[PDB]
């Protein structure tokens, strides 16, 4: 038996903090401003403190032993709420295995591209990378279970160290780093990135790719039957957590905005003070025009910056190969905790034979009766996403499928708390069934405004898949 | 009681055909092809088909005496379903009195400045004539309901006399009436209207346009209680004059399309035959360049043919002063349908205190109970609407509020026969359950195709309706 910090903090974090915490985070305080890119932040910890005091509701709703995921949800609420919830949240970990394993293979590829190592075009790199990490990941939830219950305080001690190393490299003003963005911290790039920018994008085209970095709060209520007290374990480090990350995501997108520039031409300039024809807040010496692009059609033919590079915090980082290749722990951490979870929560549902021909997938070979048809199906699935080799079109897909686990999580608490269902006494402080309410409209609205077709789509599946268990 | 003809068919006859037949089906052709616009035509049909079997089914369901439109549904099915279905029906047909009068008024408008009487701009007289002509048919429904019972034939032999005027003025092929468009029956004509144009539209924003064209289809049922037997009158009547309202509008369409031009000046030429430079079909000697518009983000700067005038069926009508101003009957008739029948059906569904606090609504002042605050509820929710003096952004919320009482009524009678109710056995002879899953689902996928925003608003609308009334 874990206790709540080994069990639930530690899992919550290394859970939540994965692709976009070092990959995609300046882009989106480049795209956005420092003002829209807080408001993100802020709406996406919104969402999921709603989610996780409904979490906290059910967590409290007696039923100590024998826990999980779905079996929590499942025995509180009914099952047409429980095995919606359980297909949807079981699809969802299944696709974010492709964002997180895209995520590193375009590491990966970036790191070759520096170097010299090119096999084919950048785009089929990480289709081949992201193949087989993905089979070795296979391997690992498979055969290496044992030794991953030890290593996550090791990948979390890598991670804190890298956001460190950024946090204590942005004070550190290099006249080298100049050129590729990053003069110190400045009043006048502190005005300049204040306001959007949208330079292909737009507001919930760049929440739609934020928002998996918000994911991830249901790890620790993911091991109900491996904690000491799941009464006081869950509730606490959950909503702390989401504090702590959320706060994380405040200051890096903040440091980020303050002190690199949105363009930037990778040539150094011998000048130390421009001539005054320009103001663009770049008075060190460097002239960043002739990277603005023209028309208000069309991306930016620069190579550097906010908009443009992908890596600017290993550039900013104080030492920036070794700490700063923690995206690697980020990104792997939350894949395999992703790989392990989506299998269980579809096997619990599939030994209640409530979907008909599911039922197969439920025979768990070997001694810990692990899934292996699930382990399988999940990498099928995985797989098939992996070869759309983009992470900003495999990202609004899983905002899309975890905006609507949430809003199933809040209305099915509100649902149970209107309808006064019989075995639903929520003794948790913070949980309100309009706040439920709330959270649940304003997930199905934003998952609306993200992408309409999808949104109505996994509505009319959910839809059905609750009026199929309601009269069978 | 009536018969099933001059009870049901008469009714929904008057209520189907109304503002896009003579005025807004030539433009259909114009937008879309002949061809396309028959699939619209076959789409609106296959949907208020479905709706008809679905409402002829709660009406073979018993329950003979003491009928209404409110009082099948209610009681056939529940309560939940009922004050919903209620509530958007009366609604819809509240904001639908100003398509049909803002249509009117647009007409006379057009026929004024014909003439020389212009009191103020063309949008602003539409304002003008549509508000005296709604405080002059809210008299009518307060004060001369006796008639309008004998009237309606009078209405309906003007109509087809009005159709039958147009078909006839197609065979004549006049001299004077080139110029205006409007050739003999062509070959050359119907070759070039046979495919899209869609000069500022699309498919779906065309198809909301003519979906109103189909509505009106439960003028029959909304008087259950007026008919000699209704198990025998209301599934004969509706899908009688489904079919004939539906080959009316497609003969309409495809002979407008094979004889009309889409674009001309209204220049006569001195020549028969052009010289051979254009080949666009008018080798009447007529050349009707120098109209098609340059780019393909802009209107043409034209005054005639499918695209421009709005009133070409006058036109190519043999008499257009007289026999053409069935106009105003079809208009007039669907708006007098629809100022009795929404405060009607408001009027029985606030006598049940299924919704808290709209209970005023139903006092009846009288003799015959008629709701005078529903009439005046009415009248303000119309009055409203017509202040937005624009056919072509009044008929996209009929059409979206219409697809939703539909969906609805389909969707209730398939979980009526999922859910095995107490006192659900339909007696008819052409219900199936799949079919109305299929209409249901239909409706509201093509009412989230035509505008997301106002679909999902009405979405969330009926489901806390439904989630209210649940839970009481
Ligand atoms: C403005 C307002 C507009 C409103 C418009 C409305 C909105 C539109 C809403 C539309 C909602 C559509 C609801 C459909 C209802 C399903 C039919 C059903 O209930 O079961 C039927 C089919 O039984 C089966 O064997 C099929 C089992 C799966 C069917 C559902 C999953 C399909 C979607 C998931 C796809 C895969 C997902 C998995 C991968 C992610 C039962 O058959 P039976 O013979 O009748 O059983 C008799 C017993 N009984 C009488 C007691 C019942
Ligand atoms: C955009 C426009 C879309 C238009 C098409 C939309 C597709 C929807 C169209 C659906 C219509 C097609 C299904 C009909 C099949 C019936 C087979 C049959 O005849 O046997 C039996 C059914 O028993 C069955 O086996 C039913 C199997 C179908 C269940 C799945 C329903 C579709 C779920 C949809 C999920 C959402 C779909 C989207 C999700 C991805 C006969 O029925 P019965 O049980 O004997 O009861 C009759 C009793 N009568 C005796 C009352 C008096
Ligand atoms: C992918 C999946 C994503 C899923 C996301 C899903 C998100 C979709 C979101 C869907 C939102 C639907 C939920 C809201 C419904 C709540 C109803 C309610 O709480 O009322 C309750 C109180 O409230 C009141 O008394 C208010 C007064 C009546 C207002 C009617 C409700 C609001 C309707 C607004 C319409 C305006 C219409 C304007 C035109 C008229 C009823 O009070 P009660 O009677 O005491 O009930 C006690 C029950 N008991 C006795 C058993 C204890
Ligand atoms: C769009 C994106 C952003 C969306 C955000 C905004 C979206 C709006 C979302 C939610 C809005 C929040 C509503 C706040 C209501 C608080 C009033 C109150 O305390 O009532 C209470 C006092 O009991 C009474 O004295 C009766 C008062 C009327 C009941 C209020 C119901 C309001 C229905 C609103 C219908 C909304 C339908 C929505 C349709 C659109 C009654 O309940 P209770 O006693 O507290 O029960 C506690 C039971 N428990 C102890 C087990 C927990
Ligand atoms: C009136 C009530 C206000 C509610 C405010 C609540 C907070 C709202 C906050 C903020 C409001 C939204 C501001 C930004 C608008 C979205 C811009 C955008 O991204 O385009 C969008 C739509 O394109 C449109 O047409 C947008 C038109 C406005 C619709 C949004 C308001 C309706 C809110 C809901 C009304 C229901 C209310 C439910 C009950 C409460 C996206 O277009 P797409 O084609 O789908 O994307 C394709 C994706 N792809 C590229 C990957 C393929
Ligand atoms: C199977 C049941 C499963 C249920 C779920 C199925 C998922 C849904 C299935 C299908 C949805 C497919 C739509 C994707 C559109 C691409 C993105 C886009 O452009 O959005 C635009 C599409 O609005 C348009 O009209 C654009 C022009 C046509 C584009 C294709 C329309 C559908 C094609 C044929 C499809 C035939 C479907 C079958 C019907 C015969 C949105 O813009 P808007 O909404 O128009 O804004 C209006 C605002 N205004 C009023 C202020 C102007
Ligand atoms: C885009 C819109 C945004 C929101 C999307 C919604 C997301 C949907 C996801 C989750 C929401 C779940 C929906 C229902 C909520 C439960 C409340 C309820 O209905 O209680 C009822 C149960 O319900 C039933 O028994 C059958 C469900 C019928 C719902 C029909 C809604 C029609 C509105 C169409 C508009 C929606 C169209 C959606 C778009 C296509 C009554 O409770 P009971 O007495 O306990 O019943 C016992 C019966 N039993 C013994 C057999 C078990
Ligand atoms: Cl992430
Ligand atoms: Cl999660
Ligand atoms: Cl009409
Ligand atoms: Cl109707
Ligand atoms: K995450
Ligand atoms: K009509």
């Amino acid at each position: 038996k874990f206790g709540w910090i080994k069990g639930v903090l530690v899992r919550c974090m290394l859970n939540i903090w994965g692709v976009m915490l070092f990959i995609r985070m300046t882009w989106i305080v480049g795209q956005a401003g420092i003002a829209y890119s807080c408001i993100i932040v802020i709406m996406a910890t919104v969402v999921t403190t709603i989610t996780g005091c409904s979490t906290s509701a059910i967590a409290t709703n007696g039923f100590v032993r024998g826990g999980g995921a779905y079996y929590l949800i499942s025995r509180s609420l009914g099952p047409e709420f429980g095995g919606s919830i359980g297909l949807i949240f079981a699809f969802a970990n299944a696709v974010a295995v492709a964002m997180y394993v895209v995520g590193f293979a375009e590491t990966v590829v970036e790191l070759l591209m520096d170097s010299g190592l090119l096999m084919i075009d950048q785009t089929n790199d990480i289709r081949v990378i992201g193949t087989i990490t993905v089979i070795l990941l296979l391997g690992i939830s498979v055969a290496g279970m044992e030794w991953e219950a030890k290593a996550q305080i090791f990948l979390l001690v890598i991670l804190i160290t890298a956001i460190f190393n950024y946090f204590i490299g942005s004070f550190i003003a290099v006249d080298s780093k100049k050129k590729f963005g990053f003069f110190s911290y400045d009043a006048g790039i502190l005005a300049e990135n204040f306001g959007p920018d949208f330079r292909g994008q737009t507001f919930f085209s760049v929440f739609s790719i934020f928002f998996p970095a918000a994911t991830g709060i249901l790890a620790g209520a993911n091991i109900s039957g491996d904690l000491a007290d799941p009464q006081m374990a869950i509730p606490k480090g959950t909503l702390l957590a989401i504090l702590i990350t959320g706060l994380v995501y405040v200051g890096v997108a903040i440091s980020a905005g303050a002190c690199i520039v949105r363009d930037a031409t990778g040539i150094e300039s011998n000048f130390t003070l421009i001539s005054n024809c320009t103001d663009a807040a770049c008075k060190y010496g460097y002239d960043f025009s002739s990277c603005r692009p023209t028309v208000e059609g069309e991306v930016s033919s620069c190579k550097f910056g906010l908009h443009n590079d992908f890596q600017v915090m290993s550039v900013v980082s104080g030492f920036s190969p070794l700490i700063s290749a923690g995206i690697f722990s980020a990104t792997l951490s939350s894949a395999l905790a992703s790989l392990v979870s989506a299998p269980k929560v579809f096997q619990a549902l599939c030994k209640d034979n409530i979907y008909p021909g599911i039922a197969i997938f439920g025979k768990g070979y070997g001694k810990n009766n692990e899934p292996l048809r699930g382990y399988f199906l999940t990498f099928g699935i995985a797989l098939a996403f992996i070869l759309i080799a983009e992470l900003n079109v495999i990202a609004p897909i899983i905002s899309n499928f975890f905006l609507a686990s949430y809003a199933l999580i809040n209305f099915s608490v509100f649902h149970a708390s209107l309808a006064n269902s019989p075995g639903w006494r929520p003794s948790f402080k913070y949980y309100n069934m309009w706040a439920s309410l709330a959270g649940a409209i304003l997930c199905c609205v934003v998952m609306f405004i993200i992408n309409w077709w999808a949104a109505l789509l996994t509505n009319v599946i959910v839809l059905s898949l609750y009026i199929y268990v309601s009269y069978k």
